[PDB]
């Protein structure tokens, strides 16, 4: 069966995922304790095993890197893809290295405050905000979101809208077009799939491409992390 | 200097105590993170180090054993000795394998309830309670404690006293003898040195002879552990 030392560790509440190659003639075992990832290393003598974190000369926590890359990160990747494939509005340079998605409603105070908080990074060309509009807060939310999508330059209109705190006057069409409705409905479903029904729902990448989330108005630390600072 | 991998771990907030021999050509480092003991193992390749717990074939957490034996346990040993050298009253068989010390005052409800809780273990001959009397709760506490110490068979009188909930009538002398006063004062100082001014203050050994403490009336789990069950 499994080496005795490792079996002893399983009894401490660990469920093994797979084995992997480690340095120094040591064999590695990747597993989980409840929702936490763990790495186990069988010693050369083969009669001992160490549950913990391995660091290299450069000081990198290899265990952490492996755990984030193989356990925490994967599942959310397809979601990041779905957002990229959605009809988002661009705020910032197309080549900005840091990408941040935000599900926003036109009648959402924190959506506007977050928009303002992000200006330094967006204007510097470091961050690009990709907004996925939804109409879920107020009765007029759908029509207003669609009106923005119907404007000559949706991205610019959204920016002006957020900058003005929603005071920007708009040309609201006689009805929501079928395409606009599809966009809103699709975005709302994706947002729902991500687990957060409150706007703004902010998504970004960090920790070995782990899909991260922020809901509501981020505080200073969260803001700096979202911005990739 | 120290191997690079280990130096990286020190930067994570660990202070090294000493090095030690580990299996498989691995070198061990014993240290602390805040008040927590930690063990680090340098890999055979020498370019990696693992911060964690080592288990053997039998399933023993060797790291835990070392940490308890060398870090957590030592400091309190001299205290356990001081209690043994004090004038305690015996409740149970002199050869009972489990020794428990209790600082008690005559006017202490929980002292009496704990005394009752312990009967099964004391009567079975598994546990012996060694009581160090103190007179700190009530004005009459000193005189009453001394009266018990002045009786023909102090240990028996104390047992009867606790069993009767303090209703046992006593012969209270004209004054506290110098020897009795020395005992009470010495016991009070030792109790104070142990960190707990509330009675009952219960002390026992567990986790590689770590001096353990219980204050007040122990709940069912603590009671079973104190009793060595």
């Amino acid at each position: 069966e499994l080496p005795a030392p490792v079996k002893a560790i399983e009894k401490q509440g660990i469920t093994i995922i797979k084995t992997f190659d480690a340095p120094g003639g040591m064999k590695g075992y990747l597993g989980k304790y409840q929702d936490m990832g763990v790495t186990i290393y069988l010693t050369p003598d083969g009669k001992h095993a160490i549950s913990g974190y391995m660091y290299n000369e450069k000081g990198e926590n290899l265990s952490n890197t492996l755990i984030e890359k193989e356990i925490y990160a994967p599942a959310g990747r397809e979601m990041w893809q779905r957002m990229e494939q959605s009809h988002w509005l661009l705020d910032g340079k197309k080549d900005a290295p840091v990408i941040v998605y935000v599900f926003a409603d036109p009648f959402c105070p924190y959506c506007k405050q977050f928009w303002q908080q992000a200006r330094p990074w967006v204007d510097s060309g470091k961050v690009q905000l990709r907004t996925l509009l939804v109409g879920v807060i107020k009765p007029e939310s759908p029509a207003t979101a669609a009106a923005i999508l119907a404007s000559k330059d949706p991205a610019k209109t959204w920016q002006q809208y957020e900058a003005s705190g929603g005071k920007l006057k708009l040309n609201v069409p006689a009805n929501v077009s079928t395409e606009q409705m599809k966009v809103l409905s699709d975005n709302e479903k994706l947002m729902d799939d991500l687990g957060a029904n409150v706007t703004p729902a902010i998504y970004y990448m960090s920790k070995e491409n782990t899909l991260q989330q922020a809901v509501g108005l981020p505080d200073q630390k969260t803001l700096n992390i979202i911005m990739g600072n």
